[PDB]
């Protein structure tokens, strides 16, 4: 099965690809892998993650500016 | 711009989702409006029907990608 390190690239590369979906799978099957980490991986792995959820959070907010431009070209197009 | 223009540049705008170019380009369409001939006009407003619906599937993919972000959001929190 893919390794640790093997999944935490492919992490970063589906972030980098903004593949939100492939994401959710690989995150899956990490779940299996984290607990028998050695301590100081599992800390370096929870800290990138910090860094990877601020990657999607701004992402996020960029989708729901471009969902309110929508909302207000809709208020000329209606009717 | 004359409205011809405008018309193609709002379909260039909705196919490349180029959102703030629309608005934009939807602003400076009011103007002209009330001066169009009545046949012009009733084109523009179905259109503006199929434009629309164009728009409203883009939103809710929108909403779909914050959904599965959420979710990976879940994921990493855990």
């Amino acid at each position: 099965g893919m390794n640790i390190d093997e999944i935490e690239r492919k992490i970063d590369e589906a972030i980098e690809k903004e593949d939100y979906e492939t994401l959710l799978s690989l995150l899956n099957k990490r779940k299996e892998l984290m607990e028998g980490l050695p301590k100081d991986k599992l800390s370096e792995i929870l800290e990138k993650d910090r860094k990877r959820l601020e990657i999607i959070e701004k992402r996020k907010t960029a989708l729901f500016q471009e969902i309110n431009v929508i909302r207000e070209a809709r208020s000329s197009l209606q009717k």
